């Protein structure tokens, strides 16, 4: 058996990666405001008013769509809660949606059981109306935000993921997170903790740097966990980490499907186009990422149609793309091979638990695909077995026609981060064999999955 | 050159034939009703309040399902009018609606015209709401709607196709819809007429007899027009036809997408699966028909996106479908050729002005096709010139792989009518050579198109 390199996933943290995506829920009292996307913790919880709310029409649009997990903002800063908590007025509770007799947290895991997927938590660390109490306090607010997180951790079912948004969080330090930290852990032992600034001890997950949908090229796994912290000063480490990081908190890339944030019908024109889904996914699946695409409820509190539709063939191109690994069907010549088991054969034979490895202290590999019939293909994925970390460090992709001469890919030339998956889009080539250079690595590859494919006309 | 046999289409009827699919929204009063497909004309015009109109939500859902026209009821047998008449208050006019100061009927046209689609008007003959009138009479009545008439047919652009649905239409005699149809054919001479019954001698194409979306099979461009009169005794001369009918009205197939021809969310669940409309569609446009396809917009304007990426899907399967011809760099022989012009190859040259032709006299013929390498199909498709009448009325397919043995297509055996396009999905089989059998007919053979497919995994 192979051993580790290096710093090495959590069982949560394979758990996320295997997600692949996750959807955001951005819905709330600033729905109901014109073209609001940060509120000042002023409106009236009246108008609170969603006229169709309908949390299944949500999860039909990410079945569709091929997304497992689900996080809805229970409150965002302008502290709105989106349950009768004990703890606040300024909810549900007093909306005029159903009488303030309303939970929508409640509807939401409701459905994600219905569906069989998996509910997640936004609760906003920094918190605008609590701020406007005269007898706010930090020493305070972080009971009250216990409460309602104990609330929310218990009475809702199995929560997967909770975030913490960083944005006006600079007031909030390590011992409050500390205490909020212990009770999730206690409550919710599987949820994932995507934790941003003085959070940076507890964060399963971390932040890119960007809210464009681009992880960095390349992608670590690891960085150092002060970059979580003084956020401002390591983009880089955020966006790009570090092989040599003393943390092992992979990034999770979190984009709109809209300009905003919120719902706003005048942006009903620029959600995004399936074309440009596509390379947010190859920019954050296809980079070691985990993509968290939101999709913001409307006041209907329904996702609108062309949202859902635009994920929807998304999803349909994808699986178009990625039905037929072209490389299946080759002689597959290797050197630095470690057995039979660890035959580079394994990375075309489609199993879960199989892989292709080196040889212990050899870090190097040569493998060629010869195609029984040539092929055309205009992409490439590659899947490292990342239980045992990040070992390859560098890597390379040519083909051939002739035989003759072999031809570097611009595109995958010299690429440094695997990870649990790295796409690369390439001009369409036609090819009889295909090479792949591993060419680098602080140990031997520990390679699952290596793919080339057509890409679908839906893109 | 070669003379049209028997019954030919028109200019008209020929621009509706290559439209192959057009789209039906049926949208109005009844949609803001609790699940009522049939308005008795006593709701009040004030609950018709759409809180997003969008067409242009509506018209991208067509480009999406490459859908070129659009059919909108104006109004249904409720009577409730989507443009401000000024011959009724039972309209928009007194809608909750932007307080009574909006026009469907011109948004529908305007973004028809924006996205160069082709727009008609469904303007319903029965009307229940006149009806409610002490006043009313049939005389009054032809009046009424020929003012209406004249409103939709002079100030909403060019319109494609005008549609007289027959339903509790039968007290409205020949001469009302003569007096229609001057209107419409003077104000608009390139408009497609549907008619039904007593509108029989002004139809330029016909019902088919069902609303299941499956034409005849066999079925004629041809029928005798009393069928079309007495529609509820002739459902063989409308679905069928008749080969030696009197007149030249094709059939146009109706269905819509739901259960229900409006909107109801209790039939979100319920929309027809890819599958069902590839089967539709089979029966329809595979059937020498075109089909309309009813998309019911909501409560807020929009199409729902089931709706749309089931019509987005069936678009993706029939391009991957039929993106190759599988016979394509056959030899081809044929016994009865015209001349080189008018040669077998012309059946699979992807041409429009192109085809295969016989010789005067002789109604039969065989053109077999020679593979390079064997293929595997299970799909056919074959095209008449239609302007030169049904001249084929028997025909079969056969395939061989060792030469020895032509082999028969169950599913392609004795076939009948051609037409526009003939569609013939089969089990699948794998051949070297195929032989297009032209077994009998009125007068020698005229193919625009012929060849076999792969259908596509969408399906
Ligand atoms: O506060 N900002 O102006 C801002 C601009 C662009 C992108 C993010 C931010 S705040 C940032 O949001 C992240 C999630 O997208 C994390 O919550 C970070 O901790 C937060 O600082
Ligand atoms: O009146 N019907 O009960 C009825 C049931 C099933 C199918 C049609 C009808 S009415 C029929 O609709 C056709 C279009 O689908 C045409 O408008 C016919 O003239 C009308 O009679």
């Amino acid at each position: 058996s192979l051993a580790p390199c290096g710093l090495v996933p959590s069982a949560r943290q394979l758990e996320w990666y295997n997600r692949e995506m996750i959807a955001f829920f951005h819905f709330g009292i600033n729905t109901f405001e014109e073209y609001v996307n940060e509120g000042d913790g002023k409106a009236s919880t009246a108008i609170f008013n969603p006229t169709a709310l309908d949390c299944r029409q949500w999860m039909q649009t990410l079945k569709a769509a091929g997304i497992p997990a689900a996080i809805l903002t229970a409150k965002h800063a302008d502290g709105f809660c989106l349950w009768p908590s004990k703890y606040t007025d300024y909810s549900v509770k007093n909306a005029a949606w159903k009488n303030g007799k309303g939970d929508v947290v409640r509807e939401f895991v409701d459905a994600c059981e219905e569906y069989g997927l998996k509910a997640g938590i936004y609760l906003g660390p920094h918190d605008r109306h609590e701020h406007l109490s005269p007898l706010y306090t930090t020493e305070r607010y972080k009971e009250y935000y216990a409460h309602q997180l104990g609330e929310l951790m218990s009475d809702y079912g199995k929560i997967w993921e909770t975030w913490w948004d960083g944005a006006g969080a600079d007031e909030l330090t390590t011992p409050v997170y500390r205490h909020w930290y212990k009770i999730v852990r206690e409550k919710q032992p599987d949820c994932v903790i995507f934790g941003t600034k003085n959070s940076y001890p507890f964060a399963d997950v971390r932040w890119m740097g960007n809210e464009a949908g681009e992880a960095g090229d390349p992608c670590w796994a690891t960085t150092d966990s002060v970059a979580i912290r003084d956020e401002a000063q390591y983009y880089k480490g955020l966006n790009e980490g570090m092989l040599d990081g003393d943390a092992y908190i992979p990034a999770e890339t979190d984009v709109s499907i809209r300009p905003s944030w919120f719902y706003h019908a005048e942006e009903d024109s620029r959600v995004k186009s399936v074309r440009e889904l596509w390379d947010i996914y190859c920019t954050s699946v296809g980079r070691n990422s985990v993509l968290l695409l939101n999709f913001p409820p409307d006041r209907r509190g329904l996702i609108h149609s062309t949202d859902s539709l635009h994920a929807a063939l998304l999803k349909q191109g994808i699986d178009e793309t990625f039905s037929t690994n072209l490389l299946r069907g080759a002689k597959v010549k290797a050197t630095n091979v470690r057995g039979a088991k660890y035959s580079p054969e394994k990375m075309l034979d489609n199993e879960k638990n199989t892989y292709f490895a080196g040889k212990d202290g050899e870090v190097k590999a040569d493998i060629i695909f010869t195609l029984p019939k040539t092929i055309e293909f205009d992409c490439l994925m590659i899947e490292e077995v990342i239980e045992l970390g990040h070992r390859t460090t560098k890597w390379s992709v040519e083909y051939t026609v002739d035989g003759k001469n072999w031809i570097t890919i611009p595109e995958a030339t010299d690429k440094q981060a695997i990870g649990h998956k790295w796409i690369v889009r390439l001009a369409p080539v036609k090819a009889k064999q295909v090479r792949l250079r591993i060419q680098d690595g602080k140990a031997c590859p520990a390679i699952h999955t290596f793919g080339v494919y057509k890409q679908s006309p839906v893109f």
